[PDB]
């Protein structure tokens, strides 16, 4: 479905990366966060929901995802949460980060470079698929 | 007019800087509260924007944070064309929504993200969020 996203956290260089994947397209949004907290997760979801049509979010049962702050943000945004593709995206994003890591001072820059590379990679790219999927659902 | 052209600007609110990006053809907005009006903050914002949407051209004023070599270098890496000098009212509308929802959040960054959500979902046939994907899908063909 065009409104389904998978979310998870991944670790790199003793830092936390919050990753969102649009399941149907492979399009990703990622951010380096100071810690895996409900406040960081809620803020990320609120940004994501204002940018794309977010209908359902699939996560695991980690405390940052089951947090009442997150539940309340989803209730405000009209998002359905479901607990218990993102497994491989973690590896691919980590591969691209490793490839460009020495081109940036900060890990957050390397992460945003990796998101750009991933989403533009073409014969459609993930960035083209997501808008094609969503535009057809609007008819 | 084109699906890859964005207008960027800085606004101030409560002693903080808000960087606002408007997709000119749709009225779609992306905004973030930044700790300081610097080339580094502006470059980082553009890098995130360019990885999320097709960004071909960025129109800004001649502010030092936009004329910065860090921003010029980030645009060069991303293949973005920079151009300097109704979207003047976008800062006013965003500030209007921010003011309406301000007491519903502790942090200004939250109120800004609530305002972006409200603005992009607003129908009064199509919303800005629908128009951006429709304009970009049309040009993909
Ligand atoms: C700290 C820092 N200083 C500087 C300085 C100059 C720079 C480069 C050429 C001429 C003049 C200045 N660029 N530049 C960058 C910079 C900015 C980008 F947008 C970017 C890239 C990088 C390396 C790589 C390609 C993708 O885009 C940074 C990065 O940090 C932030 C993103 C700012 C938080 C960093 O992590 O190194
Ligand atoms: C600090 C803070 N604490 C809390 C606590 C609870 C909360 C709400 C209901 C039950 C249990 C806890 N929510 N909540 C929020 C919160 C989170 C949202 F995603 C959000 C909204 C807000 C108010 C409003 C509607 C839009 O979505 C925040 C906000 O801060 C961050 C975004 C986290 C950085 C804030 O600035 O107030």
């Amino acid at each position: 479905s065009p409104g389904i996203w998978q979310l998870d956290c991944t670790h790199l260089e003793g830092k936390v990366i919050l990753v969102a994947v649009h399941v149907a397209s492979g399009y990703i949004e990622a951010e380096v966060i100071p810690a895996e907290t409900g406040q960081e997760t809620a803020y990320f979801l609120l940004k994501l929901a204002g940018r794309w049509p977010v209908k359902t979010v699939h996560t695991d049962n980690g405390s940052n995802f089951t947090s009442t702050t997150v539940k309340a943000a989803c209730e405000w945004a009209g998002i359905k949460q479901e607990f218990g593709v993102i497994e491989s995206m973690n590896k691919e994003l980590k591969k691209i980060i490793g490839q460009v890591r020495d081109q940036a001072e900060h890990l957050k820059t390397a992460v945003q470079m990796a998101v750009f590379i991933h989403n533009k990679k073409r014969g459609y790219s993930a960035g083209e698929r997501i808008v094609d999927i969503i535009a057809t659902d609007i008819q």
